[PDB]
């Protein structure tokens, strides 16, 4: 129901922080913790990936999902290819490279987040590129993740977490 454009779109996936050291301890299952900003983490099912979605009455910062426990940060490198497909239009290409991820386990919040924010960069999503596009991430096992580009990541698939080793492709198609 709450829609999202370009510009919000935009204005979400711009602005992001990696916690990788972490002891946290609900209503409908969330975690507190300082950093001596105190914050919030709701569960949609220590390292975090916090992106503020809301800061209440007094400066209890508010974010969703990203929360992975036991999880190693350096020294592991899983470089999966990320094939980006724009077909028709002003200028149509094909692009596939190794996209790096230098963690044992990621989060599908920062997966989507961190892919998203790099078409922006690079590719100009949200900015020159329509939102009217799809990302498709396959595991090893065959299963896979679907991405809308259209609208921003629901908040219930944000608690999901990855085997770094285990995504074989991304294919993005604008």
């Amino acid at each position: 129901v709450n829609k999202h454009d370009k510009e919000a779109l935009y204005r979400y996936y711009t602005g992001t922080m990696e916690m990788k050291n972490i002891s946290a301890l609900h209503g409908k299952n969330n975690l507190r913790f300082k950093f001596g900003i105190k914050i919030q983490v709701l569960l949609p099912g220590l390292d975090v990936f916090f992106v503020q979605e809301k800061r209440d009455k007094h400066d209890i910062f508010y974010t969703v999902g990203g929360v992975i426990q036991n999880n190693k940060t350096s020294g592991v490198v899983s470089a999966p290819i990320l094939n980006i497909s724009k077909e028709k239009g002003e200028d149509a290409f094909v692009k596939g490279y190794p996209y790096y991820i230098k963690k044992e386990k990621i989060t599908l919040k920062e997966l989507d987040y961190k892919l998203r924010k790099h078409l922006i960069e690079k590719y100009g999503l949200y900015k020159t590129i329509s939102k009217d596009g799809r990302v498709k991430i396959s595991l090893k096992d065959g299963s896979f993740y679907n991405l809308d580009l259209r609208s921003k990541l629901k908040f219930k698939y944000m608690g999901e977490v990855i085997e770094s080793k285990q995504i074989k492709d991304i294919e993005v198609n604008l």
